[PDB]
């Protein structure tokens, strides 16, 4: 269907180890998008949440004008695998300041060191030290979730089991989620190569985190296999055109719509996964604009 944006082409057309040096290059470019396109400045604090499966450090940011009620909890991407609270920066910055909300980013534990499902209850643990936090930073203790890929996996299954585990959720916020791992979509089979996200990647982000193949079918690992989605939290999803999740995070919203959960689903044509993690796109502030008119309906 629709063209590349052109930026993104270029960036494309100009791309070109062990564990550690896999994630200090993932790092290194994450600092380079930085120094291209510099966050906003922003207040920030840093703790550690004891959770269930071992401290987990957390970074808080406050806007420069409070302006939404309730905190958001952000889960990073990076495939379970790379990425922490520094390579996200520029996104939850962005968050904080446009929305005017005070953010948790959270540093869960990486695989393979940490296998599933630990991350999921790390990061469910963070959602509901937040919630109790809440009153103390006047405001509510109803949270909203929010990831990029392997973090809006998170932030999904987080809010799946929401109910079960006493966690109050407002929102969640989908940017271009992994859900299934089970089934082969369209955009899955045809946008697997050349286009950032790889087959060959997934699948091995996939031996790192699942502890055996059979995990694929678990809801934890693909929260799109869940029958029952009525009650969920609000959504937003937000996909790129050339995605290879795109289908599975469409269908998801279809899915969650037809289960009579309030969501807004919107697809940046154009464009590739990761795009709201990196700033020489206009569209990752129009993604961000879109986070502030969607939690405006919230209350
Ligand atoms: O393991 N997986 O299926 C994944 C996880 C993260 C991601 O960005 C893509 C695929
Ligand atoms: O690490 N593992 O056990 C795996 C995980 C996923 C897969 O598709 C095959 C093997």
């Amino acid at each position: 269907h629709m063209p590349l944006d052109p930026r993104v082409e270029q960036f494309l057309a100009q791309m070109p180890l062990s564990l550690a040096e896999a994630r200090q290059q993932f790092k290194q470019g994450a600092l380079l998008l930085d120094q291209m396109v510099p966050p906003p400045p922003v207040d920030t604090e840093d703790g550690t949440v004891v959770t269930t499966h071992g401290p987990v450090r957390i970074r808080r940011y406050i806007p420069d004008r409070l302006r939404f009620s309730h905190p958001l909890v952000f889960y990073h991407g990076g495939g379970f695998v790379f990425g922490d609270i520094d390579t996200h920066h520029g996104l939850v910055a962005r968050l904080c300041q446009t929305v005017g909300a005070t953010v948790i980013s959270v540093d869960y534990s990486l695989a393979p060191e940490a296998k599933f499902p630990v991350p999921v209850a790390e990061c469910i643990d963070v959602a509901r030290w937040a919630a109790h936090e809440a009153p103390g930073w006047g405001l509510k203790p109803s949270i909203v979730v929010a990831g990029d890929s392997a973090g809006g996996n998170l932030a999904a299954v987080v809010s799946q089991r929401a109910k079960d585990e006493s966690l109050p959720i407002a929102a969640q916020l989908l940017f271009y989620p992994a859900l299934d791992m089970v089934h082969e979509t369209p955009s899955k089979r045809d946008f697997a190569r050349g286009y950032l996200l790889e087959a060959d990647a997934m699948q091995w982000f996939g031996e790192q985190y699942l502890r055996t193949p059979d995990d694929v079918s678990h809801p934890w690992a693909s929260p799109a296999l869940s029958p029952d989605l009525t009650g969920l939290p609000p959504a937003l999803v937000i996909t790129a055109e050339y995605d290879p999740l795109r289908d599975e995070g469409e269908a998801y919203a279809e899915a969650l719509r037809a289960a009579g959960v309030p969501t807004e689903q919107i697809r940046f044509d154009g464009m590739i996964h990761g795009f709201m993690t990196m700033p020489i796109f206009p569209q990752m502030e129009a993604a961000i604009e879109a986070v502030a008119r969607f939690l405006e309906r919230i209350d």
